[PDB]
């Protein structure tokens, strides 16, 4: 065990902690490609919960690597992390940008304010999630064009909004909705009712019709998923596959607000078994 594996190792414990689901999935990978993803996943993770100095921080850390990959740095926030993505970058292609827009995101959420319109809700997905998929694509394609960072962004926003689905009652917790302005008063929901009261069928609707919109780009990024290195497909195929079932698995729940839903390990192994099996 080196000092980088040891870096990797807490990426990895990291990931693992907070995701379930793409451990389960990206743990798949040879060994190159998901380090790699496990330090894009750490740094990614501690952006979302560092909240305000760590975020600077980690911005100022992320800067010096892309100005001077293959200087030492004296990393201000976490340098287990730093280190494995310097690694990473010296031998990858990182799409610092995207970076940036997912920091940019994160500090206007200390300020969130409702969104008006589904158009803004899908404007903080591509900042939350749609930037993840770009920073990972390198990683998960041979050769990366347009139409490559475009399904891993179409992807990572799907997921994200899946996400928003099942949580919708933690979110509501903490003093979030992400149902838009918009489509609520249009479809005729309270979050707040809705949570005191249980669900009705004004909820149903509405949260039926965001899961259309996640069930339809996940079948438009299956039916591009050539655009991923062969190794990875069924990884990402898997990923995606057990993060739609979350969807199935809200529904059985009767659309509650009162839990998170999870998928079984034994149900991610299914349908590991279901995608693997024609391959
Ligand atoms: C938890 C989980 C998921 C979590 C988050 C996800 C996302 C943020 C998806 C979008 C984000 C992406 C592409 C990159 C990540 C980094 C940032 C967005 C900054 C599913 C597995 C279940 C777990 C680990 C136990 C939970 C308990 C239950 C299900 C009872």
């Amino acid at each position: 065990m080196t000092m980088m594996d040891m870096n990797f190792k807490y990426c990895h414990k990291i990931m693992k902690k907070h995701s379930k689901s793409f451990s389960y999935a990206f743990d798949l990978l040879p060994e190159d490609q998901r380090k790699a993803v496990w330090a894009i996943y750490a740094v990614c993770r501690k952006i979302d919960d560092s909240i305000i100095q760590f975020l600077n921080q980690i911005k100022e850390d992320i800067q010096s690597i892309e100005k001077y990959p293959y200087e030492y740095h004296h990393f201000q926030s976490d340098r287990r992390i730093m280190m494995a993505l310097q690694h990473v970058a010296q031998h990858k292609n990182i799409a610092f940008q995207s970076f940036y827009n997912l920091i940019d995101t994160v500090y206007k959420d200390q300020h969130f304010t409702m969104f008006e319109t589904d158009a803004e809700l899908f404007g903080y997905c591509y900042g939350v999630a749609g930037t993840v998929g770009e920073v990972l694509t390198p990683i998960l394609s041979d050769h990366e064009t347009h139409q490559t960072y475009d399904v891993a962004r179409r992807l990572g926003e799907s997921l994200q909004l899946i996400n928003i689905l099942r949580d919708v009652g933690e979110d509501f917790e903490n003093e979030r909705i992400y149902f838009s302005k918009q489509r609520l008063k249009q479809y005729e929901v309270d979050i707040a009712e809705v949570y005191q009261n249980g669900v009705n069928n004004h909820y149903i609707d509405l949260w039926e019709y965001y899961a259309a919109i996640a069930e339809k780009d996940f079948r438009d990024v299956m039916d591009q998923i050539k655009v991923f290195s062969i190794e990875a497909q069924p990884i990402i195929e898997l990923a995606a596959r057990i993060y739609i079932e979350i969807l199935d698995e809200v529904r059985q729940a009767n659309y509650t607000l009162h839990e998170r839903v999870f998928v079984e390990k034994r149900k991610k192994a299914k349908l590991f078994h279901e995608i693997n099996s024609k391959y």
